[PDB]
């Protein structure tokens, strides 16, 4: 999926939009926390009925989330047979100290960092996508930008670390093995894509993530509360292919809307 | 009561419907106290009239609660002949130093407890049946999670422990018995059964607690909110039955409504 | 004076229902407290007439009370010939410094302890009744609780001492007579009678009481917000002289509706 | 004024019905702190003119406020030929750190005091009487009841110490001369009247105070809100002069409405 | 100025009252910083044509605002040719570190000032004149008094001191020049005139601050709220004139209206 | 690019407006933000067309918008020709570590400074231009006041070390070349131009500025909000060139009502 666009749909009409927009996958979901994070409720696993009828209407990779540590929740998606699973925050945790044994599913996971150290220990659970964890609901992309800056600042400074022994006291501090850590210093990077997701509003958003290294973006229920759905999902998808083309993204933002 | 479902009930209708549903037991209580502890009110053992009409209507056997170190309410609950006394942390607690002295009764009891020190505390006292205390009322499985995986954990902490004087302080520390907790070090878990109650909300939840080791599980009124109960009580049985077998958990998860 | 219930009256017509429920007094009182603190209002003493009104209209004795320190008002109520005099603290106390000179009075005395210094200081001073605190309003029996084995476990500690100097010190403390401590550490108990107060609001809270060792209960106007007055009363006053047979607080504590 | 009792009164009316009733004398004043203290207001001294019209209805002395060390109030009311200025807390205070110098004034002045201290400080500034501070508004007699024994204590303790050198380095931290302290020691009483004021709501508590060896007691409005305000006033004029006497302070008592 | 008092007014119509009132000058404010502060605005100088509305309608000087620093402010009303400028903290201050260089005007300054140190600050600056700071529209009196006193007590105070070298500390810690600070204690007093302001409410008021020592009194827009403005007017420049007459002060407060 | 006054706009008729007052450029905004903060929202760059709609309407100069650290939005800005991009707090900043590389433009950058450290760094980035922050919205002139004699105040005390590992070792803690420094000393003044932006309201608020020596000054969309926009951008501009000439001053800010 590097290179693209992954969107949140709530109904098949609008992953059928998402897939002629452009986008790579879809993020099946039945509501978009905020609108219950601002009341209180708790935010679960969607129903698998509304899941499989996402599923059915496009034929791009949908994904779903499970509460992080709900392995049972996981269990349930797997065998629904979605594309990815997203252990993720904007749910209402399951379980305070453990995340999943990711390892132990055939369907790849994605997970959220804000740092090098939780993406690590997120990659040693078995997540085979990293994504910043942003700061969903506001439309604010700054923590996106913070998350994978920091990630960045981070493996440099690791770089740096001369003692091989050093290098152990860290994978020690972020409960990680030694050789993990060791595999991103030698490579100057993760050992799987990451993505930036949490506040990318604009194309412009989407382009700076891309620009700072990101291997692609997901963006939210934003695009469908917009006037035109259709031109701004289409046009975070060419921001996000065209990143470093100045008069496409200046060609993009024009005349978009509120 | 291995491996089964307890509902709260209010109503004989209720505690029918829980019954062919195939909940092994059902709790008699007047009202949840999740409605008027919000409006500041002591939560008191239900009227023995609405707790018999209840025993009258079904087969399995009925649970009812009374407040912390009310043993008074717990003789008279013993004298109507429920099945089971919950000395119960989400009514208003009589006796906020001593709970009941259990051992004293013919009746089986079942307690609340967080962590290890607590449960060994309750069974010591002459509980026969330990639950999780987790959230009430909210829906959010995780104070569950939280306090199964806090119980297994300490076990696995005390069974590192090398000297038996250690061993002694820990017991002291609790304030229980060595022999007891010496007991539980051996078995590798608690003596009585240990039941998962607070936050169970979905099939998933269900499942997700035994698969954590819980020997069965508390709903609370939430059954009874939704649209249809009978298919949400069912689902919730059917899924701590076959609580390891994915393929059901997601039949029984597909198209459940409000 | 010895042990039964006394019942809080507003009315004639409430003495009179107290009165052939089996009380064995009752305490005249012009409004119910917890109406006027919440108000902000000073609670004091109540006017004469009604308390004569009262004690005009049952044979069984009639208690009334005056603020803590107001002796004025003790000097009056005793002229008026009551029977009981209860130097309450649910009233606005009068001298936050300085209870009454209880010994200087011909009519005894009722006085509220939490601890087992306070109860020795009021009976130093003269208190002929004790009575435990509680919590009056909140119909929450666990402050009543707290009290009576408090005082309980006090005796029992102080019965530990093997020093004599170590008792006077822990009379000094109280500030009482070293012969008052000195008896109650040899009988074992208080040389008054010892009521609950405060929070007894069902059958089963009186009948939690008695089997604690107090020797009697107070009951406030609680009784006659219910919905059926005499029905609970006689409930009460039941479960208080059968306090320790478990079918008959089974059979009063039935069907008793609001 | 020895013996006597002083009413707060607001009109010519009010004044008449206070010298009908037995009142010694009567404080001229346009409000009542309260209904302003509630509300935010700055008190003054009231207009001279509704002070002269209470002067030309009674016989009896008048007094009046003025403003803690508004020494031009004081003036102005001197210049009125009132026959008593009260130096008064309830009003808002003009200086916060010197009040009026009182010597310099041919009108006695009256002032509060909540210890032995502040009573001195003020005599020394020329006080020719002491009242108690009392807890104006509230109707609690707790607050006059607590600085009438807080003076008689001190007084007492004062009595106990040996060395003139000690005497003296009180009489320093109270910041007045030695010789007035000493004065004091010697009669065991302040050297001018000392009047209840605040919280005298009822006959029992007007008796009470004098009890406690107060010379006469101020009393407010709360007289003028009762139900029948010659009876409650002919009622704390008697309770004040047969303070002793318990069956003419229960006659006075009974049946004085709310 | 000395011996006058100066009034705020909003209107060429409310000068004129104050000009027939005796009044010795006028300060002209758009509307008083006591309305909208409450709303949360910035307060900065009125608009120069209603200020020069009001210098067009009385023959007495008049005065205006500016913020604190604004020294453009000032050099606009300079060029306006008011009597007076006011630097005052009841606007909203332009400049929280510099007040304005006053000595390079050549209209007068008057400035506030709550004690000695920042009364000479002001003065080192340029103020031709000082006033009290007190408590700008609450009616209260006491912080004009509180300031008044301060300044009288520290010059005193420093009268005390014996050492030149701890003058020139003081000076120092003041952050003015010696020979000002040294002028001062030589002469018992501030070299310019002290007016007394902010909430000075009654004709007792205003007399009060003047035996207190003041030169004279700044009054807000209070007079023009009262029922007869004319009346409270007159009484309040009758008294400031008559500070020292106490049948005087007498005649002017009696019948004074709301 | 010199001195001043560039004005917030939010149509081509204000810039149309704006240039005919004789404003030196125009800051092309949709909307204005202080409505927005206040609604919690993101405020981002604005939409290129309505930018471009005024862009053809005026002659002068147009600046735009963009977060801090957004170099994406900058890029596009870029593309679009505007004359000059505002790296801008006001809007919501896209990354709280890193301002846009501002040196690999070639549009000029205005970047905003509290201190002298926050503006060489702007510089050092490539900053052409440096405004004073102010408190955007308030209307209240004084935190640009404190920023303009900050700066100043810091410069003057730099200029007071006469070590030059002294002067490195506070270019060090600014985080910018010590060459950079060393000038700004030597010149006692930024190498770039300084305007004031924040809070300047008023014509007397331009000419304090300016007096000041700030180089120029932004104003704010509360141009257009007042009663009269022509008449009040008018004088903005005609006081913020006769910075110097209080009667000028006067004539311009008489009769500007709202």
């Amino acid at each position: 999926l590097k290179g693209g666009v992954i969107m949140d749909v709530v109904t098949p009409e609008q992953a059928k939009i998402a897939e002629k927009s452009g986008a790579c996958a879809v993020m099946a979901l039945e509501s978009i926390p905020a609108d219950m994070r601002k009341s209180g409720k708790v935010c679960r696993m969607s129903d698998p009925k509304m899941i499989k009828d996402i599923m059915n209407s496009v034929s791009i990779p949908v994904m779903a989330k499970v509460r992080i540590g709900h392995f049972v929740e996981a269990q349930i998606i797997e065998a629904l047979e979605v594309d990815y699973i997203d252990e993720s925050e904007v749910l209402t945790p399951a379980d305070w100290t453990h995340h999943i044994e990711k390892d132990k599913f055939k369907v790849p996971f994605v997970c959220g960092a804000k740092d090098l150290g939780e993406a690590l220990r997120r990659i040693n659970e078995g997540a085979a996508m990293i994504r910043t964890k942003g700061e969903a609901g506001t439309g604010d992309v700054s923590e996106a930008v913070k998350h994978i800056r920091r990630i960045t600042e981070e493996i440099k400074a690791c770089q740096q670390l001369k003692s091989e022994d050093d290098i152990a006291k860290v994978a020690e501090e972020m409960r990680v093995p030694v050789s993990l850590l060791k595999d991103v210093l030698e490579k100057g990077k993760l050992p799987v894509v990451n993505f930036a997701a949490g506040g990318v509003a604009t194309p412009a958003d989407a382009a700076l993530l891309m620009q700072l290294g990101c291997d692609g973006v997901f963006v939210g229920s934003g695009i469908f509360k917009s006037s035109n759905p259709v031109r701004l999902a289409t046009a975070v998808v060419e921001a996000t292919t065209h990143f470093d083309n100045p008069s496409k993204l200046l060609e993009v933002s024009s005349d978009l809307g509120e």
